């Protein structure tokens, strides 16, 4: 088994597929996990989502690499055998956007915050092909998110990065905090190199208020948790202000 240095371990309910791990979270939602083997450190796990919406599939976040992302597409083909309509990527960092080329080669429409697309070159990423824009209260402008089905995109404010976005899964009790949210037992807020330490706490709380009835909080670097992930993240961030 892959025992990452950072990120959750493999537990019962997990399926190893190639270099990745998949975990079913709901009848129509799965978590993908991929690993970056860092020099002198070991593997760092990162999570995204796969959502079935009738006769199509929707993806949230790439894996760290193009090859790993192609493996996600192979898993979908094997296990679901439905086409991927679109992918939403949650900010311009390698764990979320490192595999854009694999999505594009597959002909999948990609979406990111306009700011993520603007930052992508400096961050060493390939931009998504479509830009999401947001209202003053953080909700996505619906005309920029056409045919998103159950994906409800929310920009909570600057936190882990200035561009980080979040996604609620309508028709479920799941919401995805990406890298903004850390689990309820987290020791740190992770890599703060690109973070907005002033606004982080309010952004974390804004994500909780946007999806007030989501009981299963999915995040990039821990297993799914309760709403205490939101509260605990915000309390850690209160110390940065
Ligand atoms: O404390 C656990 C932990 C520590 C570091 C990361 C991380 C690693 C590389 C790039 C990164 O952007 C990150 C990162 N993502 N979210 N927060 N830090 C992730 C999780
Ligand atoms: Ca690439
Ligand atoms: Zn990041
Ligand atoms: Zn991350």
């Amino acid at each position: 088994e892959i025992r990452p240095t950072i990120g959750q371990q493999m537990e019962t309910g997990d399926q190893r597929f190639g270099d990745l791990v998949f975990r079913q979270l709901a009848p129509n939602v799965w978590q993908h996990t991929s690993y970056l083997d860092m020099p002198g450190f070991g593997a760092v796990a990162s999570n995204g989502l796969i959502v079935r919406d009738g006769g199509r599939v929707l993806v949230v976040d790439t894996a760290w690499t193009d090859d790993q992302t192609a493996q996600i597409l192979n898993w979908i083909k094997q296990e679901i055998n439905l086409p991927v309509a679109l992918a939403v990527v949650t900010h311009a960092h390698q764990d979320k956007m490192g595999g854009m080329d694999a999505l594009h080669a597959a002909g999948i429409a990609t979406y990111a915050n306009a700011l993520s697309n603007q930052l992508a070159p400096q961050e060493g990423m390939v931009a998504a092909q479509h830009s999401l824009t947001f209202a003053a209260n953080g909700w996505v402008e619906p005309a920029t998110a056409p045919n998103f089905g159950p994906l409800k995109v929310f920009y909570p404010g600057p936190g882990h990065t200035s561009d980080n976005i979040t996604v609620g899964i309508d028709g479920t009790d799941i919401a995805f905090g990406g890298c903004l949210i850390k689990d309820s037992k987290a020791k740190s807020l992770g890599n703060l190199g690109d973070a907005d330490t002033e606004h982080y706490a309010a952004s974390a709380r804004a994500f909780g208020a946007a999806f007030p009835k989501a009981s299963m909080i999915v995040m990039s670097h821990s297993a799914p948790d309760s709403r205490a992930a939101i509260t605990h993240t915000a309390r850690m961030a209160d110390k940065l202000r």
